[PDB]
């Protein structure tokens, strides 16, 4: 029934973060070229105006990703690419600063992914009004998704996206919405209705396509009993160690233990396939603009009055060649542990393929540096998490 057997085959993926939905920490140069107030795609496009925005963003859409990216992904042993796209690619709302033109590039991605033997997971990453208040939704600040006609507008966009892509076997799965922020104020009951509607849309166009649901930052197993359907419905949980005070304080051994505990207590408790649809090699929040442009870092005490653990100058910018052998070794230990833990359930999708230099966050960097394994058998350290 299913284009990809999420029940019985492991996902090994990367995200194309920052490509069709721009994010300051992923491409700081583009935001900094429009000044201090350009802190998300909304403000960036608004500052530039429609003509200049289309010029600068389209330059990036074209240059950031080629067919050779996808071939390198396949060479790294991957079988999936998760591709963020904003609602505005399917038509900016009246009054939106956003420009479109992204779909021509997503069309190319589907072609290139197919040629390389990869599946694509299309991810609706930003919804009208913002589902999370994060910069990566398009507009940081408030959560106004579920107000007014925002949800209907989201479904209108989703429908067009599904219609456009679900005729291709390359597109194995589609995600309802990236990181709906339940603790931030998204209503779960209404979210579940949106999920029900998304499932109907997918089944109008191709019942063979899997539907991906984010856990909304609730424990993934809490979603037991909702749309439990084998390979058809896949939960997406995002697992990071730098956005919580407990995890960020850990040493490498403790980080690794926490990954295994997460797999055993959460991934293995879900009644559905669960991809870890975002995770990374970094263990600090030092990357420039990671908490938002104009915000600092927990790690060095510059965010939320957290107490400094260490300095961020080494890990804020640049490429892992700048680090020591031991630092790369520890980073690889943490990556191997996640690969093995997350393959206990349904697999994994690394965040992200490519940056302007954010140590531990850039798979293309880590691969070339020998930090990222290229197969399940490619292990420099003992297996850290077991059945
Ligand atoms: C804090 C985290 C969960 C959200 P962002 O910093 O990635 O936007
Ligand atoms: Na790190």
């Amino acid at each position: 029934a299913s284009s990809f057997d999420y029940n019985g085959e492991k996902v090994r993926g990367v995200n194309l973060g920052g490509w069709l939905v721009l994010e300051p920490w992923i491409t700081p140069s583009i935001f900094d070229a429009a000044g201090a107030e350009a802190v998300d795609e909304w403000s960036l496009t608004k500052i530039l105006g429609k003509e200049e925005a289309e010029a600068r963003l389209s330059a990036h859409w074209k240059s950031f990703v080629s067919a050779g990216d996808f071939q390198r992904m396949a060479d790294a042993g991957l079988n999936h690419v998760r591709i963020p796209i904003g609602y505005w690619a399917l038509g900016p709302l009246e009054g939106d600063p956003y420009v479109d033109g992204q779909l021509e590039y997503l069309d190319k991605a589907v072609e290139w992914a197919g040629a390389a033997g990869l599946k694509v997971l299309i991810d609706l990453h930003g919804a009208p009004g913002s589902q999370n208040g994060f910069d990566n939704s398009g507009r940081r600040g408030a959560i106004q998704w579920q107000q007014g006609d925002t949800v209907e507008q989201t479904l209108d966009a989703f429908d067009l996206l599904a219609e456009r892509y679900l005729g291709s076997d390359t597109v194995a799965a589609i995600e309802a919405i990236n990181e709906p922020n339940i603790p931030g104020g998204v209503d779960q009951g209404k979210l579940q209705e949106y999920y029900g509607s998304v499932y109907g849309i997918v089944n109008k166009y191709n019942a063979g396509t899997s539907v991906v649901y984010g856990d909304g930052f609730l424990p993934v197993e809490s979603w037991n009993g909702f749309k439990t359907e084998g390979s058809k419905v896949v939960m997406d949980t995002h697992h990071y160690h730098m956005f919580d005070n407990g995890l960020i304080a850990m040493d490498i051994d403790s980080h690794i233990d926490a990954v295994c505990q997460f797999a055993h207590q959460h991934l293995e408790a879900s009644d559905k396939p669960v991809i870890v649809g975002e995770w990374t090699g970094a263990v600090t929040d030092c990357a420039k603009y990671l908490n938002g442009k104009g915000n600092g870092a927990r790690y060095d005490g510059s965010y939320a009055a957290d107490k400094a653990i260490g300095d961020c100058s080494s890990l804020a910018t640049g490429f892992v060649s700048k680090l020591s052998d031991e630092e790369r070794s520890d980073m690889r230990r943490f990556i191997e542990a996640q690969l093995d833990a997350f393959e206990l359930k349904s697999g994994w999708v690394f965040w992200t393929w490519k940056t302007e230099g954010a140590p531990g966050w850039d798979m293309s960097d880590l691969l070339e540096a020998g930090v990222f394994p290229t197969s399940p058998d490619d292990r420099e350290f003992p297996k850290q998490c077991h059945h």
